[PDB]
DNA sequence: AAGACGTGGAC
DNA sequence: GTCCAGTCT
């Protein structure tokens, strides 16, 4: 694994590479925030901002949510995949934040959790996005940027790569640092085509190294 | 704990 | 016709 000065090498010249790196999810609030991020769970940006476009016009509040039956919902994000437990998550979602949040969208990452749909990733990237509290939501990108270069090993967990950035990375720096890796992943190091050649990392990446000996 | 969930887009 | 874009039971 690389050493904790080359790591943060790496995410310094991801900095220069993405400068302008952000989440890109379309919302207004974080109640859309909330509900953007949970269908966001292996899906596009694309297709889910595409989808809210319409959603967010149609449903605006918990109530609205819970007010249709199951199977309206299920058809109004159809196009999101994941739908049926998506629906069903959703509307268990929204009648937890009024029941047990006041109606509102909680602060806190582990309150968020005890939601039905959101997980450690989505919670984070709620706290982070919409509250600005440091935390470093790991993703298919940040996961797989991490490992390629060696951030950490490959049979680590989700938790072992938040923990190891956390130490590796100022506290004040989580929330950028997270973006910058997850445009990294999605623009650069891609999985199905990484741009090695091309990439000012190969000289460190031992997945890099592999791919172009190869 | 492995396995289901799932449409849409990129090759 | 594969492969890629987290959470729950
Ligand atoms: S060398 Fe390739 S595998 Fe390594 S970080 Fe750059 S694009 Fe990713
Ligand atoms: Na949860």
């Amino acid at each position: 694994m690389l050493t904790k000065q080359q790591i943060r090498y790496c995410l310094d010249e991801m900095a220069k590479m993405f400068p302008d790196a952000h989440c890109e999810l379309v919302h207004r609030n974080p109640f859309e925030l909330l509900i953007a991020v949970v269908l966001s769970a292996q899906c596009t940006d694309a297709l889910v901002n595409k989808v809210t476009k319409r959603l967010f016009e149609k449903y605006r509040t918990p109530h609205d949510y819970i007010a249709v039956p199951l199977e309206e919902l299920e058809q109004d994000i159809r196009s999101i995949g994941l739908y049926r437990n998506k629906a069903r998550n959703i509307q268990k979602l929204c009648a937890m934040l009024i029941d047990k949040y006041n109606g509102e969208v909680p602060r806190d990452r582990d309150e968020l959790m005890k939601l039905p749909g959101v997980g450690r990733k989505t919670a984070n990237v709620v706290v982070s996005v919409a509250f600005g509290v440091p935390a470093i939501a790991v993703d298919t990108h940040v996961e797989r940027v991490s490992k390629r270069l060696g951030f950490c090993r490959w049979d680590d967990s989700v938790l072992e790569v938040e923990k190891t950035l956390m130490k590796i990375i100022p506290k004040e720096e989580w929330s950028i640092t997270h973006h910058r890796m997850i445009f990294f992943g999605r623009y650069h190091c891609k999985a199905q085509s990484p741009q090695c050649p091309s990439c000012p990392l190969l000289h460190l990446c031992r997945e890099g190294k592999k791919r172009m000996r190869k």
